[PDB]
Parts: C-alpha cells; structure tokens; sequence
C-alpha cells in the first residue's frame, strides 16, 4: 500500500512539502512504495497517528519520541546537524528588557511552542521542578504559539517577556533577520539532548524497519539522498543512542 510520512504543519508553514519533497522521493526510491505526506498542526495529533498505525514513519520532536516509545514507536536514525546528533533549548529576552536570566522571568509573560516540544516547552517545565514550581506557578502567563519562529517574533515585538526555542532556530534567525538579532539575547541554555529520532509506527515489520533504517543511514551516499539532506539542512542520519534521551525520560517522570 501507500507509505504515509507524518510531520507538523507549523514548523515551516507553506514550505513543508517544498522542504520534505526530496526525502519523500528518496523513500519512494528505497521502498518502491508511493509516499503520502500527512500533516497535523500539533505533535499530540502526530503521536496519535503513530499509536494507531495510521502512518508508517514520522518526523517528530524529542519529547514526542520519549512518549511514542512507550506505545512501541521505534527510532530509525537521528539527524546530524552542524556536526552534532544533539542540541539544546535557548531562553531569549530583549536586550532592552532588563531581564538577563531565567530567574528574572518570575512573574513575567512567557511563550512556549507546542506542548510536546522539549526545546519549546518541556526543557523549562523540567528545570522548574528544581524549585518546586511549574510554568503556571512561575510565569505571570504562558502561551503556546506552536512555532519557534512565532515565539521569537513575540519576544521581539514585546508581546511576551521571554520564550524557549531551539538553539539552531535562534542562531539561523539571527543571520536571516539582522534587526530581530540585535534586539535579542540568550539568557539561559538547557542541558544537551539527542536530536529527535525519525520513528516508525509499532505495526511495521522487522524487514521494513531494517530497510528504512539502512536507507536513512546510507542517505548521504546516494545522489537523491544528498539532495534530500541539503534541503532539510541535515549533514546525514546516524544510529540512535538511547542514552541521549535519558534527561527527557527523567523529566517526563517528574512532570
């Protein structure tokens, strides 16, 4: 049958099929199966498609992966970006705010991305356990933007006092958008975590799992695979190291 690949529609609005097109063509080449792109606004909805075996493969966030593993989602491979199969969250404020630390955001307005994002939510919910607080009992108000880009924009425009976003989104935005760049500062960085594993649904056969894993790990050695990687701003796919996610697994237990 069709091979269904699920992604969030909010990471790159209007540019999702443009971004994923080449890698879907690569999956078609390596599997011989017609590929359908399945989009949802929320990572909660993407995880429910995986749980119910309504899709074969998904590009999900790192906290989504820690939840999806409990219902038998299997990691395929991990993207290596800027030479690292790992990353962190950054907390950003305006240089002119007088808010120069995570601590000084107490009783301030804060933006998260998707509730199931590590770099956009769970990193900060986890760290606040240190002082027996939650976002709701630490910040004056919280808002879920479902977008690293839109959280960065809300800090820039002064709508919120702070946000947590992916480090590469921030550093790339600083280059692309020079004025937003000069207005913003990183005041806090999270611990390191593994890059989000590409996953398959629990229903997939062991032969299909091995075929897909080998295709992802070999993608950088195939001409179409190289085009797919360049388009996604990924160096290559490397083998999953389960230990890379243990900080997130521990946070999940502490809520």
């Amino acid at each position: 049958g069709v091979f269904r690949v699920a992604v969030s529609s909010m990471i790159s609005p209007l540019e999702t099929m443009k971004g994923y097109g080449p890698v879907l063509s690569y999956i078609e080449q390596q599997t011989g199966r017609k590929v359908e792109l399945v989009q949802r606004r929320t990572y909660r909805e993407v995880n429910e498609l995986i749980r119910e075996n309504k899709i074969d493969l998904a590009f999900i966030c790192t906290y989504s992966f820690v939840e999806a593993e409990l219902f038998g989602a299997r990691p395929v491979a991990v993207p290596q970006v800027e030479g690292n199969p790992y990353y962190q969250a950054v907390v950003i404020t305006r240089r002119d705010s007088g808010i120069n630390s995570l601590e000084e955001l107490r009783n301030k307005r804060f933006a998260f991305t998707d509730p199931m994002s590590f770099s956009g939510h769970i990193a900060l919910r986890g760290e606040l356990v240190k002082v027996d607080r939650t976002p709701e009992t630490f910040f004056a108000s919280t808002f879920y933007t479902y977008s690293h880009d839109n959280s960065l924009r809300a800090v820039y425009d002064g709508i919120v006092d702070g946000a947590t976003i992916d480090s590469l989104v921030f550093r790339s935005s600083n280059i692309l958008y020079p004025e937003i760049g000069a207005a913003l500062q990183v005041v806090h960085v999270s611990p390191l975590v593994g890059a989000p594993p590409v996953v398959v649904s629990p229903g997939l056969s062991e032969e299909d799992y091995q075929l897909i894993r080998r295709a992802f790990l070999n993608m950088h050695n195939e001409p179409l695979g190289k085009q797919a990687l360049d388009t996604l701003f990924i160096d290559r796919f490397v083998m999953v190291n389960s230990g890379h996610y243990d900080y997130i697994r521990e946070i999940a237990g502490k809520i």
